[PDB]
């Protein structure tokens, strides 16, 4: 991510310092080449001494100094952002006594992408459920933009679903295998989620709040498609780069309401400045949520 007008400039509040000995590691939730997320049990974290379930992000012994300092920066940013209902909230850290361990909220229903594909043909997902995730993810992204922060990888895979059908925006990062995930394309220097990126991001590497809105539009698409891959069954080749720059967008999903598709259209505008802000999107989804009463 970015902290636009530095992650190392951010300070570390030692109020998050939690001891390694009060964590009990369990089922590995996510795993990448240098890091992974583990579902651990933190004895005495919120209450005085009451056990709770957390997701501890950590690295494998194969991660070196840049990868380790990337994790300390991840931690500093989360500490800064603080709390929001619709983000995977930082619960504490272990920085002293060993390697970096970033202890965060655990979302029991895993990611939204796999949840949607499971729900695609334990409770049925209706239109009100999908509209809720639109509003919730929009609110969380509006809060990220509010704290002058930019995700750079907003997708249904990087959105988790917890109890009470609450979507929380997260980032696996080093904790996901970009090698085998075919949604990440090689670009001669690194692997990027091309299908979810804006033109300035693809052709200029300009990662601004505005580009995070095109990515949000791509999320709206897979959300309303109940899991479908953006530009499905399609290879991410040079032929792909032409029609996108031309102005070719995705067709409306079989379940997407009319107002929602208009939102994907303005998000998918060629001009990054003529795109809705995350705060304005909240008001539009609020409108459609009241219209349904
Ligand atoms: C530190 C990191 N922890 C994390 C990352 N990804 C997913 C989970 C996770 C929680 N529960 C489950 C269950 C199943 C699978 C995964 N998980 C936890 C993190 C990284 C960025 C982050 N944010 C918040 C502002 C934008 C990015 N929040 C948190």
């Amino acid at each position: 991510w970015k902290v636009v007008e530095d992650p190392t400039q951010l300070p570390y509040d030692h109020k998050w310092e939690f001891p390694r000995n009060r964590l009990s590691f369990g089922k590995t939730l996510g795993a990448g080449a240098f890091g992974k997320v583990v579902e651990a049990t933190a004895y005495g974290l919120i209450k005085s001494d009451a056990a709770m379930t957390v997701a501890v992000k950590m690295l494998k012994p194969s991660a070196h100094l840049t990868e380790r300092e990337a994790l300390m920066s991840e931690l500093k940013v989360l500490s800064y952002l603080g709390n929001h209902m619709n983000i995977v909230n930082l619960l504490g850290a272990c920085t002293i006594g060993g390697p970096t361990l970033v202890i965060t909220e655990y979302c029991c229903y895993g990611d939204l992408l796999n949840f949607l594909r499971r729900k695609r043909d334990e409770l049925a997902l209706d239109l009100e459920d999908l509209l809720s995730f639109s509003y919730q993810v929009a609110k969380g992204m509006a809060f990220l933009a509010s704290k002058n922060c930019i995700h750079r990888d907003l997708a249904a895979r990087n959105i988790l679903l917890t109890h009470g059908r609450i979507t929380k925006i997260c980032d696996f990062g080093l904790a996901r295998d970009i090698k085998n995930d075919s949604n990440y394309v090689v670009k001669g220097n690194a692997r990027l989620p091309v299908k979810w990126m804006a033109p300035e991001s693809i052709f200029n590497c300009v990662y601004t709040f505005e580009s995070d809105v095109w990515s949000y539009g791509i999320f709206l698409w897979e959300l309303f498609s109940l899991g479908s891959s953006p530009y499905p069954g399609m290879p991410v080749d040079s032929k792909f780069y032409k029609m996108i720059k031309e102005g070719f967008r995705m067709l409306s999903p079989e379940h997407a309401p009319a107002e929602m598709y208009d939102i994907m259209k303005t998000c998918w505008d060629a001009d990054p400045l003529k795109r809705p802000t995350f705060k304005q999107i909240v008001q539009l989804i609020e409108k459609q949520i009241s219209e349904s009463t």
